[PDB]
């Protein structure tokens, strides 16, 4: 009897901030109880100025990562107001049944539902929106998230002994296909209908225009790059709902990483790189050796630096000249 | 002396189906005797009506899948008939020395050639075409399939205990490459040879015109979409011989994956997506616990819906509504 | 005390070649030095004579195979000569702080600096050219190349007995990006300046023009074929510093494959192909069985054949007829 379990709720939060939960599961299994409310929007999502129609959950590209345990129920309230103008529903990767929930969750503007869907499997899954016959615009129009299903008794190492992070951060990866006329530039549309078949064409070239994180060029750096200490143990959980991409943490290593997401399996070691396949949530964790600026990139580096799909982690504490140093700086002999 | 071993006959059949067979060996090594047909025929790959002149095993894209136990000898006639206009030949990913075999089995119209190799590892692993200067041309007009080398008592977990299927399907994706013109329209041509330099520059883009299973459009929807019931245990075999995939059951997972295929090494569990690279097959069980609809796609979402790379299962018993339930449908408050 | 251990100067060789080197750590940790010149250069890439201006580490493409074992010190002399034009530097993936190196190593033409670094992390691992600003550009131009980090008692199975090779190779993988025009030809420039932005918009593509073996179209065949006995155990270590490749010994197998390039976790067995990510070294383990000509692929067969990215093995020995063998050789009936 599910009415026989403990409920909580969650208040999600932006990514790439995580909401508060515990590692090791505290409680019996549970029901969490989520919100999420659709919202359609213009987004800047480049230097250059350039403005989308972005359709988000909770108001964010990507939309919040949602962490529960292992065999919780989750019960998400799906809201779409009626200021929104297109039909959306919900795919989790993490549920089973019902196209992941994207068939009992289809709200029209002005309607809500509720699903509950049993987490029984272990790891960091894709979730988004999928409409028949429209999904791959949704998902690159910024409607995609993560959820985290952690064991009930946290993560383990390759030899089965606890890991415990410090910090988590979801960075959220997303591919923009905005299109262009036969000179190059961006074209610009007044409504989504005028808009979905130059969008379909667009998305058909395979070559996406913009690859960002946390819906923007530039969105984790500056004021908003992510911090750690000399120490920390951090994990990053990265999603891409549509291609694939493949994480780099420059100045450093994914220490133990599962590149397809799934906790049961034994985490690869000591990763320069890791491949997480489009459609995807993946996981790496680790431990600051340096301060300084590390730059977390797509290590394709046209995709990152070109496209989008960079940010910065600033670090701070001791320099440890064991592990590197200038022996001769720069200069003319 | 191979002369001393048991032969058995194997007639094929088309794709999804596989050939009868068992799982653990009933007998010891043996020669296990295949014949294929090449045939050059015209396809229609798209719902628009699109027709290209593909390059067939055995009439079918993929060609068929071929089933043995390891330390089998695979015995391969392979024929060419005069009404074909090109040459051929196979490579045999499962096979060592002589280019797989394609240095042995070049058959011109008319001509046919017996090949006879030892599978001496254990998985599934692609075959194609493979004629000298012309390699990429054949693969992607179609003319590859796959073989399943089973270890002799079956697969196993990886905990090493059993894993046994009851249903078995094999699904060849395509990636496809038809000449556009300046405006974009497909390019049409009487004869291979005045195709193949656009057929080349083509290929070249990187960017295929359509990314299919079982040869078009649609193919394993409606009345040829897969089925399985709730409860059985469906080993989904999927191969991609030139181009990376990345599969995905929606509502569903791939509870054990052998992602590149190959028998000696331990599954991935869990798996919501996985990436099978190109020239490589996989293999995924899944159990089935909810019926409804199901489609089995690659997840690039684009690839899937706008290309053609989405297929359907149908799945026949219970509802299980501790796994999943609409709590409040869609509706206006 | 660094000033304590003993110090070996290593005279690095052209790839596909690799400094002597002991697999098993016959000392205890070292500071192991290298040196290396920057080498602005024209290098023709194709058959058709097209020249691109490079930028090289040691006046390849890629740069040298540096080998070193577990916590042993890496201390890099790197020379600008004032015959070169731009700046660079160097990002070590295998190095914890300052962005790998990069942070302390920007060198202007007439400069010289050195960095050591400690090597904490068994493995194959990339190294590339990562000038703040211009980071795809010196990378797709070619200055890459890759070091391992042997564990001190050398490779391990997956069971964790020895695994010894007789013969190492190093492939480097480049993807070129050569700017086009409307029409599709080739575009030549003065200056690296001039060439700049026609060199971004070229990268933005994603599409590269050419994806080249140690440098070259052909590089690795003919009288520059690699070579083998029947017999002989051969790691071959393959790296792509931009763009996912999928490595394919046609006519062989993978024995042992670290896909991601790190010794620490098991390999996988009996690869037909193996994804390396952008970004990342791999290292394959083969024993030959079969004598003649191998091809070693990226198994994206156009890039393959049509790009660039094939190469031969010649092996001799003996011909195994129960591997392998015609039975009834091409005829006509
Ligand atoms: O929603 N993609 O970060
Ligand atoms: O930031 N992408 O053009
Ligand atoms: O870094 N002092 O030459
Ligand atoms: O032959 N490809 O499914
Ligand atoms: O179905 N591909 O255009
Ligand atoms: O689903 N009943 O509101
Ligand atoms: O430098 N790439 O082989
Ligand atoms: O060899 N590439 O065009
Ligand atoms: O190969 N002799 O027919
Ligand atoms: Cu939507
Ligand atoms: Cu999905
Ligand atoms: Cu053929
Ligand atoms: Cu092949
Ligand atoms: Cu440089
Ligand atoms: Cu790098």
């Amino acid at each position: 009897d599910i009415s026989t379990l403990p409920r909580v709720k969650v208040d999600l939060v932006k990514p790439p901030f995580v909401h508060a939960h515990d590692q090791v599961a505290k409680t019996g299994p549970r029901v969490v109880e989520f919100t999420m409310t659709i919202e359609e929007k213009k987004l800047v999502i480049d230097r250059e100025g350039t403005e989308i129609h972005a359709m988000t959950f909770n108001g964010s590209v990507p939309g919040p990562l949602m962490v529960v345990h292992e065999n919780d129920y989750v019960e998400l309230r799906l809201i779409n107001p009626d200021t929104n103008t297109l039909l959306h529903n919900i795919d989790f990767h993490a549920a089973t049944g019902a196209l992941g929930g994207g068939a009992l969750t289809q709200v029209n503007p002005g309607e809500e539902t509720t699903l509950r869907f049993k987490a029984t499997k272990p790891g960091v899954f894709v979730y988004h929106c999928a409409p028949e016959g429209m999904v791959p615009w949704h998902v690159t129009s910024g409607m995609n998230g993560a959820i985290m299903v952690l064991p009930r008794d946290g993560l383990k190492d390759e030899k089965g002994q606890p890991l415990t992070y410090d910090k988590i951060y979801y960075v959220g990866e997303q591919d923009f296909y905005v299109p262009k006329d036969e000179a190059g530039n961006y074209k610009k549309y007044e409504t989504p209908g005028e808009a979905y078949e130059d969008a379909v064409k667009a998305m058909r070239t395979l070559t996406p225009t913009h690859i960002v994180f946390n819906g923007a060029v530039g969105a984790l750096t500056g004021d908003h790059a992510l911090t750690a200490a000399v120490g920390e143990r951090v994990l990053v959980v990265h999603s891409q709902a549509n291609r694939d991409t493949r994480p780099h943490l420059i100045g450093g290593h994914g220490d133990y990483v599962w590149a397809t997401g799934k906790f049961r399996n034994p985490p690869d070691l000591d990763q320069e790189t890791w491949l997480i396949p489009g459609g995807t949530a993946g996981a790496a964790f680790y431990t600051f050796r340096q301060p300084g600026v590390y730059a977390y990139v797509n290590h394709n580096l046209i995709e990152a630096f070109e496209l989008g799909a960079a940010g910065h982690f600033k670090v701070t504490g001791e320099w440890n000249d064991d592990l590197m140093t200038s022996v001769v700086k720069p200069a003319s002999m």
